[PDB]
Order: C-alpha cells, then structure tokens, then sequence
C-alpha cells in the first residue's frame, strides 16, 4: 500500500489493520513555494517540507499548519476512515494506549512542536468546535514555541519511553478561545524515540482542570471523537519553513466499558 | 580485586586503571538498623540499603548520607588512594572529562539525588572547608529533594547521553555557609542512562558566578582537589531508607596545561 500526497489533502489507509487517516494539513497557510511530500509505505509515514515564500491566512491563529496521521473522526474535516471505533462518550473509556517511534528533524529556529490531540465535542457528528467543546493537545517536543492561553496547573503523567517506565512534568496551558484550548507539554521535550501512554490520564487532568468552569459543564458527556498525531509548525514570521518527520511501530488499544467487565 | 563494606567507612581500590576511594558515607545518621551494602567488582561499583530508626546527627544539614566513591584527595576525611593526579590547580585544567553508566533505584517518597562533587580549597591537602574555599556539585537525577541556598543563575552546558550530545539547562544554586555551596541541577533529571561531561565546563560556570566575591578571592589559584560521585539521601523526617545505585563503564581523563620555560 503506497499512499502518496504532494498537495494539501486528505487520503485514507491501513497500518497494522488499524483504519487511519493522512492530511497534508497547510490550514493556516495563504501562500507558498517549494515543496510538501507525506508518504505511507506499509511500514511507516514520513512527511517532509521545504517551503518558502509563506504567508498566513489567518496572524492571530500563529501557526501555519499541522502534516498529521488521525485515528477516527475529524470534526473540522467531516472524516473518518472506514471501521473507526471513533467517537465514543468520554465516560464509556476504561483506557486509551497509543504506541509510536518518531523522528523530527526541523532547521533549528522553525517554531515546531510534535503534538498529538483530539476534539472533545457535545455531538458525535459536529463539523467545528465552539463553547462547551474541547481541544485537547499533547506535546512531547517543542522548539521555539510555547502553547497558546496560559500556564495555570502543571501534571506528573507517567509514559513509556524506549521500553523504560518514565515520570514526566506535563505543563497545562489553557485558553477559553471559539472552544476550549488544553495543551500539556512536557517540560523535557524529547525529538526521537518510541513512547506509549494512556490519554486517559490526559483526559482525567483535563476534567480535573474544567471542573469549575462555566462553558464546559458536562466533561464525561463529551464525544472523544479523534486521535491526531503530528507537528504544529511556523510563527506569523515564518517566510521559510524546512522540516520532516517518520512516524513507525504504530499501535492503539482502545478499552471501552461495557456489560460484560466487572 | 573485591572490596566489599557493610558499615561505614573508607576502602581504597583500582578500576580501569584509576585509583579510586569508596566511601560507605552515613555522614548525618545519628543512629541506624537494617543492611547496608557497597562492592566493587572489577566490573562496577554497586550500593544497596534498607535501614531504619533513623535520625540525623545535625537536623539543619537536612540530607542522613552519600554513599560514594570517589577520584583524588577528600579534605573533610584527609584521604586519597595512592597515585592520584589530584588536587591540582583550577588554572592548571584545561579539561577533566567524566564518563560512567548509572542506574539509580529508590522507594517513590525517598528525597534522593545522584550528585557529583568537588571541594576548591586554598591550600592543596586542607582536613576541611571555610570562607574562601568552594563547594560545586553537579545532580544529573533528584527525586523530592532541592539543592540548598538559592537559585540565582541558569546555564546551558553539554554532555553526551547514551552516546548523543545534548545541552543541558542546568539551575545554579548558592549559598553562603561555613564554605560557599554551589549547586548546577540538571533541570531535565535521569535516573539511569551513560553521561559523559567536562568538569572544566562547571568550573567555568562556578568562576563567572563568583567573579565579584568577598570570600572567594581567585578562583583559578584554588585547588581542584577531587572529584565525588554518589547519591545524597534523607531528610530530617526520614525514619527508613530502601534504595540502591550501580555504577559502570568509568573512565576520567584530565588534560593540564602545558608550561613554557622563562630563563630571568
Ligand atoms: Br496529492
Ligand atoms: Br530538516
Ligand atoms: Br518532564
Ligand atoms: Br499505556
Ligand atoms: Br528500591
Ligand atoms: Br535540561
Ligand atoms: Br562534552
């Protein structure tokens, strides 16, 4: 299976028999030049970029786009590939694994980050966010760029990292935006390596966190309708823009409660 | 050569060829029961206790021990193993590279850190420490505990980790005691991985932060006189302590400069 994409879009595909989704994602970009190229070969994803002449479409918004891979439905994009057990109630999710080897290379002043998120919506279906939704964002790798909203609460979240059970300082930024903005980022950013985590201690924090707001009232009742995994790239300033990721040994395990647990 | 302690004290030893000292050091521990073991192999150096009753000698020193071992002259035990290159003066070094393998393991509520050391002093063979000679540690891991004094810089220095280079964001914590204590506190801690760093960098560092000091007049004329490796552990509340470090794969490697001969 080789799945090839030099032009923003979206193509579906299968990866261990898992059903996914690719978006060469330009959102914020107005203009460029250069070149954009994502890639799934049978064993992994790359992506790689080497633009100029950019411009944003929207300054306010900072960066200019997101090249990711997604498991299940994309509010934004009205998506999912075939057989997604995507979206389910937050309240039906015992657990969420999500196992991935990564490697980002980036010109080294590039605003960048490797994030992985998901939309926490009131409908299954919705086709944006706005209040009483939630955008929940985990970074593992920054460079020359801080989440957006502000810093309110800091979280120890265990993850496996190369095989070794690891304690880390995920930093909790928030911004009461069209929807709700989280971003945990952790404090020791790692550029390479193979992690696995449970994003329900992403999603137990994030409840804890909007426990006594006044938009996001019934936490546990929002849909968890995605799984994106990619980079957030550029800053207004950005006119050149040359970076690259690989994706590999990708696996997700999603435990749902049901009658017959217990 | 087997060298094997289960109480405290000092025992000398040779591993790759560099003569170290092994200090089974309880230091602060008023009193203690259970086992404590430190032995060195050959191969690596490895410590292991679980104690209890314990209580500290000094309760305002706040840390029970560090157990560690140790390249050169220590002044507060008046010891060296023979055929040490140190002390040596500061100016002298123009690079002390430190290479070893750890792996640190501790109960979760235990205040640990893996810290590395060296005493700066006036003269070159000092039996202890006072204003005008320097304290400098190096924390590559800490577990719910902070260096003493102050935060008063932040510095980005190298090292390898598990063979790649990275730069560090290390913390500098100071204060001004009976000596001035100087602690760099790697801000992104590891608890087990293979570090390899100069000393020279630190000294650097140290020499900036103290460039406008009373107490430490020339910071260069000072003898670098060891160098520490251990873990400092406890509290004034610590009742038992379980934990335990090995170390491997050891190697130093200091460069002095070299002299030209002025006829006067
Ligand atoms: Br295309
Ligand atoms: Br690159
Ligand atoms: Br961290
Ligand atoms: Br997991
Ligand atoms: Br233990
Ligand atoms: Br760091
Ligand atoms: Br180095």
């Amino acid at each position: 299976m080789v799945v090839l994409m030099t032009k923003p879009g979206t193509s579906d595909f299968v990866w261990n028999g898992i059903p996914l989704s690719m978006e060469l994602n330009l959102w914020n970009i107005k203009e460029y030049s250069g070149s954009v190229a994502m890639k799934f070969d049978g064993e992994k994803i790359t992506f790689d970029a080497d633009i100029q002449n950019l411009s944003p479409k929207e300054p306010e918004r900072y960066v200019l786009g997101y090249p990711e891979f997604y498991y299940g439905y994309k509010p934004w994009e009205n998506h999912t590939a075939e057989g997604s057990k995507l979206p389910v109630p937050v309240s039906s999710m015992k657990s969420f694994s999500v196992e991935v080897s990564f490697d980002i290379h980036h010109e080294p002043s590039l605003p960048l980050n490797f994030a992985m998120e998901t939309w926490l919506t009131r409908e299954k279906y919705q086709t944006e966010a706005s209040i009483g939704d939630v955008e929940i964002m985990v970074w593992f790798y920054f460079n020359n760029l801080t989440p957006g909203g502000e810093k309110i609460e800091e979280f120890t979240i265990p993850f496996v990292l190369n095989g070794e059970s690891v304690e880390g300082t995920w930093e909790l930024w928030l911004a009461e935006w069209g929807w709700d903005y989280l971003a945990f980022r952790l404090k020791c950013p790692v550029k390479k390596g193979r992690v696995k985590f449970d994003v329900r201690h992403f999603l137990d924090a994030a409840g804890k966190a909007l426990s006594s707001s006044a938009r996001v009232k019934d936490f546990e009742d929002l849909y968890f309708t995605v799984w994106e995994i990619g980079t957030e790239f550029g800053s207004p300033e950005t006119k050149s823009a040359q970076f690259g990721w690989k994706f590999e040994n990708f696996s997700i395990d999603l435990e749902v409660r049901e009658h017959h647990h217990h």
